[PDB]
């Protein structure tokens, strides 16, 4: 009773285990089967008690499983828990049946990684039951053809006759035989997200997660397990994606035994979840990927992924525009007439879509007021949204627009009209992030009035370009339309709101390209990017400190959602000062734009511009749309290195960064990845190169001066 | 507004901050002052909320706190968290006052660290409150006068109309500045305690903890915090030590800013703790000990603490008896007089004390009935405990027992008589360990009928040794004597009412030497200290093993508290074949004892153990009360060595151990700890040296073949 | 060290096969074991010999020693395994192989079938065993 | 005359050279290594294996230091104590994957494994009969094969 899923080139094998229990397997490259699935050492564990009397070297707790419960003979960390009205929390979950069939589906209410076609994946279904209590619970597994792709996620049914409270409901568990392995996860702060940190495992517990209502700046949605030798080139690794935008928990757990239990989901703490008889709970999925390429192998699965698979929209396939961004340049303090004048130099220098930021809407004079009321300020857009957007319009760019939907200032109409619409608790002080509050989202009066809302105001102008931000963490979580015992579903209801909220207004605009943001990459998750194909990657928008998070979010995130500017110096976030030159290649690395004020460039810089989007223009689909491979690491030493290659291997972009310049240096090679080494490449202005010569050999690098120098190679063969 | 504690060398330093917030600012080595508490950038730091709108440089979630809560702007792991009767769970502890007074308090129903006098200690109690709700919590300090020892430890109390849930209830909590450190815990499993394991810390979340109702042999309950270059020597240590038997957490959480927050205390998973309206909660104490002078100072800082300031009763200061168990000379299957014939020979070799194992009692004849009913088995012992007990001390010998009295056979009297007074939960198959269950000793019908018949045991022979050992974890943990909102707290008052039956059944009988067990040290822990002097460490008794778990369990527990027993070759446990000479050597590197048939023993072998046990008795004040120092590490290399020197540096006592033998090795040589420099030593039989050279320069160890081998140096001052 | 007399012979049997001890100290049951050793090693000789040889696990780098020997059609080979120091209650233990056919089955002699793939990518589980010094040796045959 | 031999089915450049004095006056061999070789850059780790009587050719890996490396013999045998061979590796270069430089000297008496980290993080890497203690007089038309 075996079950074994081809996942592109990876094998994911399950078995079932005496009474019904689900076993783990093995999980790596592809084996035509595991013969010695049950031809393991069958041993009496000291400690390890028994729930079945007449074979005591069976134990829970010496089981690898998929998805495992506490309190019946395992002690290691279970990947749900249910409480009963009895106050008990014992669970006992054994195999029911299975289904197998071509395809992948829908999951409620939920973002999740999707087929056009029924033959690029198989889906298997395992459900699971307790009969004493009516919990029924169907395991998903999903694995692609095309990809070394396994998502999972779990699906809670209460058909029994009492209340079934959720204290605990991950998305998958997985125990690994061993745990000779180093993991990897994206720590960081505002200003510096996803910072790639690995450390060896520790006999016990180790976790990034998320305490703040979204998936946030500080612990990004990801973790890895590594082999002790893997690099970016080779090795084996396992990763983990949690599709979902809120509260999550990441974990890692080794045992007495050396076996790794890894598990991914919603936060257990200040979480709960209330089970009426009849009720059900889909967990988000996570997506699971196996390379024995190293971290490069894993990230383009990842990337190709999640670019065709997870993101939609009329864009998902579609080269993004040059945009320009005012905020970095005026702040709150613009008008109508500052705008469009200064809009027909950007045109010359050929951007393609101006994008006006915060400010514009009630008094947002400040960043403390005005939230909530989506109303143009007519006394600095005195012809309003529509006046200004036909003005851009009619010079050849398009419009976009920024919004904070999920968000309300205490001294704004709004609010003073509806006090209660925010997250809170009885008699507490409402505590402000920036001086704003959260909306409940978990409330449907409240998201039907913001899907109105800003409806509206997408429809009163010819926008075709939104910029949706988030700049707070929720506090006193809590909802004035929840009983007592739902409390604690709130934060999570709060995402299931934005999703439906967030699916409806896109879905009424197929025509816009959304951005999704918050207060730089503080929600850069799958979750979003299946509502908004690319994200604003980070407030801190200097070349140097955007090598380190531009590199860590490649980790994951295709190069299509990675929004990138170039901005002005002494830049606002460090007072770094680099050049023009350096600050596009880092740009031009990612999503490309602008974000400064072009009326304090001098005609040469405005001259640079012009050229870095002519040449921009002429690689975007390949640094969009082209496989990435990361050559040298920002958190391994003084240089930062990576290129973009087509499909067919023909074209190449080579970029490369030096931060400290050394004295006397020693001469400097780079070695490239990706290409064919039976063919030569012309590298523009170099020479024709092998093929080999530049993958085995390397080229070698010009000696220069001063700090934050940059450079771009374009390849093509001949 | 700023409180200074004083322990021996060390500073404890918190202070008040605006409204009323208690603020953590300094612990290390001893400052007369902290000027510079006030003096840090007060930033505004993006997406940290906060609780006056005002001012955006204050934030719970950039204050370094004493006992910090989530919800209301910190959004770190908090060391409690309360629900209320409308489901929310936001508290908000502000200073109300504080009390500072000579000694320190008992805690209620459970051990803790103690004084003979007031001025041994100074303690501070901070009592915070939430008016709102009228929750009362009391944050307990105790500084020692004479060891850099603060304890930590945290009194609930519900003073509101409402009643109260502890969903988590920790014993302490503090966030260190920096996060530049390792950070150090004891895992390990049965046969295999409490192995040290050093770890750099990662951003995110560590931790050690246990779910198994019992501190665990997969994990103890410590951790500590070390500065990078910081070894057994020298360098700063900051060690953490729960005073608890049952479920813990360690956990160490590293955030955005380099902030270290270290929590300790009962688990939060399934746990929960109910206040109604005038009721209180007490947690266990966490011992902290600060040292500069490397992991042996913070060592010996516990083992001094531990053995004179924790442990108790008549035999506290008093040398421990040699031992033998005659267990694995017969199994089950004994009389009375195959019992007294060996005990004459054991007595002739210098045993003093001779210990009665599992068996005697019910028709124990294997290991799968009878537990629950202790009662004399007339066949095995026709003259009954008193008849072989006299005869037993007729020899010069004193009479030893073995009880397990928290398990229940299914197949016993008692189990037939009161089925429900076992740990359980509705409808649910009774999981085994080892064949029996655990009786529910959150009853009081339980515990006062073990207080009663264990005391009838105890009272029918004169027993003047008792080992009370528990060979298995709890599963289906649930109370029938529990009404549903009271179920998590099951585990809990187990451990509560274990506590009182201990402390009952040890008052009851002084003159009694009680030794915890635990399937080996399944319980090796600080609470367990406090009812019974002494422990059995490990149930591997192989003399390489030991190595190991011997050195990691004296990195917090003195060895006066360490069984350590001579057992045959080949060993049980491993079926390695090590020496009788070494296997002394390593048991007398601890509470020393014997376990092995004495009638399989050749002669030259009875001949040794004669020696051993003289020997023994001669080293024995200096082994188990003498400062203890680490040498080598069988952790980090092929030998391990440590030493016993006496208070005035006058004796001292060295052991040195080689596994593996190498062909043709280098010398070998061995620097000493403790010495006084400026004396000279007689090292007995090899000479006289210079307490400098065998600091500074060392001892050349004798070149020796064969593995395992071991050495054993007197030293004595001239 | 005291270390038997089939650990010696399989750690022996990895290189240029011989003897170097006094036979008639030897006890009966030993005599026939090294009967046994000097036919076994025959059997394999060529393949010790003159096969590939592959580093599986290093002595250097912890308590396990392991390699093997595959034939240059990768049809037969040969894998050895030693731990040094016995550990109680010690993790299940998994071993990797390396020059094998991907795409052909194997019969391990006193196991059974296992593919190719499985012995190289999911490895495959090693018997619980305590005692110092231990070693066990397995030949392999493509189906 | 250089000697370099490369063979087709083996990743094998074999390495020697041979001296001989055309001229009028008499020449001395102060040193005469078997080859040098002079890698673009040093970021490797290298392999040799010292040893003793009872335990020769255990595996030591070492990071390169700025400066001289060497595993040598001046015993006038290949000796226990180091064996005629040394290896630079790459960082993270293990027993199945990785690129590696293998150096073995088909010699059996003194010997001389060096490798020298300079200024500009290029390793020279040298192997050949140890020039300490060693001399070797070349009277015009005399040669010398190492
Ligand atoms: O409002 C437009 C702006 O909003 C988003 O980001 C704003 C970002 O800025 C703040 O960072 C700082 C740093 O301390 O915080 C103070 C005030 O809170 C500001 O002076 C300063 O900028 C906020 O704290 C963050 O909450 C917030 O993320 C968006 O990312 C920007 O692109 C831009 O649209």
């Amino acid at each position: 009773k075996q079950f074994h899923l081809r996942a592109g080139k990876a094998s994911y094998v399950m078995q079932l285990f005496r009474s019904g229990y689900l076993a783990h397997v093995y999980w790596g490259k592809a084996v035509r089967d595991v013969r010695g699935a049950r031809a393991f050492p069958r041993l009496d564990r000291a400690f390890s008690p028994n729930p079945d009397p007449s074979d005591r070297t069976f134990s829970l707790d010496t089981l690898l499983q998929e998805y495992p419960a506490y309190g019946n003979t395992d002690f290691r960390a279970p990947a749900y828990q249910v409480q009963l009205e009895n106050g008990s929390t014992v669970t006992d979950l054994r195999y029911k049946t299975h289904r197998i069939y071509k395809g992948k589906p829908r999951l409620n209410g939920l973002p999740a990684t999707y087929v056009e076609h029924e033959q690029e994946a198989e889906t298997l279904e395992i459900v699971l039951g307790d009969a004493l209590i009516g919990l029924e619970v169907t395991l998903q597994y999903t694995a692609y053809e095309k990809w070394n792709v396994i998502t999972r996620s779990a699906r809670f049914e209460n058909k029994g006759g009492e209340r079934l409270k959720l204290l605990r409901a991950l998305s998958m568990s997985v125990d690994f035989p061993t745990a000779d392995y180093d993991w990897i996860h994206l720590p960081g702060a505002w200003g510096r997200e996803r910072w790639i940190e690995r450390r060896p495992l520790v006999t016990g517990v180790q976790a990034a997660e998320s305490r703040r209502g979204a998936s946030s700046h500080q612990q990004n949605p990801f973790i890895a397990l590594v082999a002790k030798n893997a690099d970016e080139h080779q090795g084996e690794v396992y990763g983990f994606s949690f599709v979902y935008s809120g509260n999550f928990l990441a974990q890692i757990e080794v045992d007495q035994f050396g076996t790794a239990r890894v598990s991914m989901g919603i936060n257990p703490f200040d979480f709960t979840w209330l089970l009426q008889p009849g009720e059900s709970f889909q967990t988000p999925e996570v997506v699971m990927v196996y390379s024995d390429q190293g971290l490069n192998g894993m990230s383009q699965t990842y990337h190709e992924l999640y670019r065709t698979r997870l993101a939609r929209g009329a864009f998902r396939d579609r080269e993004r525009p040059i945009l320009i961004n005012n905020w970095e340049a005026t702040y709150f303090d613009f008008n109508e007439e500052k705008i469009v004048n200064i809009a027909r130099t950007e045109a010359e220098l050929g951007i393609e879509l101006v994008v006006l930021d915060d400010g514009w809407f009630g008094e947002r004079d400040d960043d403390r007021r005005s939230l909530g009321d989506w109303i143009v300020n007519r006394r600095k857009l005195p012809n309003g949204l529509d006046g200004l957007a036909k003005q851009v319009n009619e010079l050849g760019l398009q419009f976009g627009l920024w919004v904070e939907p999920e968000m309300v200032s205490p001294n704004s109409e709004l609010y003073r009209k509806h006090p209660d619409w925010c997250l809170h608790v009885p008699n507490r002080p409402r505590s402000e992030g920036r001086n704003q509050l959260v909306l409940d989202y978990s409330r449907e009066d409240v998201c039907d009035y913001i899907i109105e809302t800003i409806s509206n105001v997408l429809a009163s102008a010819p926008i075709t370009y939104v910029k949706w931000d988030m700049n707070r963490h929720m506090t006193e979580i809590g909802s004035s339309a929840l009983p007592p015992e739902r409390q604690r579903e709130t934060a999570h209801r709060y995402m299931l709101g934005l999703y439906r909220v967030m699916d409806e207004i896109t879905s009424r605009f197929p025509h816009i390209l959304f951005e999704s943001c918050s207060g730089g990459g503080g929600r850069f998750d799958p979750g979003m990017l299946y509502y908004m194909p690319q994200t604003w990657t980070s407030n801190n928008t200097d070349a140097v400190s955007r090598l380190k998070i531009q590199y860590g979010t490649s980790l994951v995130y295709p190069i299509s959602a990675m929004g990138a500017h170039v901005s002005a110096v002494p830049n606002h976030q460090v007072g770094r000062v680099a050049s023009l030159k350096t600050r596009g290649h880092v740009a031009m690395s990612g999503n490309f734009g602008y974000e400064l004020d072009i009326t304090k460039l001098t005609e040469t810089e405005k001259q640079m511009m012009k050229q870095q989007v002519a040449f921009y223009k002429d690689v975007r689909r390949l640094v969009q749309f082209g496989t990435f491979y990361r050559l040298l690491s920002p958190f391994e030493g003084n240089e930062a290195a990576w290129m973009f290659v087509s499909a067919d291997r023909s074209e190449a972009l080579v970029a490369y960064f030096r931060v400290l310049a050394e004295a006397n240096a020693p001469l400097s090679y780079l070695r490239l990845k990706g290409l064919d080494s039976n063919q030569d490449y012309e590298i523009e202005g170099l020479g024709v190169y092998g093929g080999d010569e530049l993958v085995y050999a390397g080229v070698a690098l010009p000696y220069r001066s001063s700090d934050f120098i940059s450079m771009m190679w374009r390849l093509k063969a001949v």
